[PDB]
């Protein structure tokens, strides 16, 4: 036996397919949602949290995936000790996307502490920073 076909044609009509960053697995929308860009950028920040004296160290990530069905976004949060036992996530469906960028942007900003679209970072006490850094504005 043996057979074969294929065909190409569509009508684009108001639809914005691509992506940017990578999604978790973890949150089980990277084969189903994908990272929320905005103004050319990403919603995908790594922070990063390590005391000295009590020689903890923390890692926050946050990634705000939007849905690529019809309407919907989710608000990823990553959080725990750096390789150990701690290990857990959240994973949320947003009513707006805004809802989720405005989440997205909060939450970013209580760790950190400074508003997402923000200029100069102070490195407050306990306060998140940007592990990787890479790109234009700080650092």
């Amino acid at each position: 036996g043996s057979s074969g076909s294929s065909g190409k044609s569509e009508k684009r009509m108001k639809l914005t397919l691509k992506g940017g960053a990578a999604v978790d697995p973890d949150s089980g929308l990277e084969h189903s949602a994908h990272v929320l860009e905005k103004g050319g950028k990403v919603f995908s920040a790594t922070l990063g949290l390590v005391d000295i004296v009590k020689g903890t160290n923390s890692y926050y990530k946050l990634q705000l995936l939007e849905d690529d069905k019809e309407n919907r976004y989710w608000i990823f949060r990553s959080w725990g000790r750096v390789g150990t036992v701690i290990g857990s996530n959240k994973l949320e469906q947003m009513p707006s996307k805004e809802d989720a960028i405005e989440h997205f942007m909060k939450l970013y900003e209580e760790k950190t502490g400074n508003a997402w679209h923000s200029k100069n970072f102070t490195k407050y006490p306990k306060k998140f920073y940007p592990l990787e850094i890479s790109g234009p504005s700080s650092g």
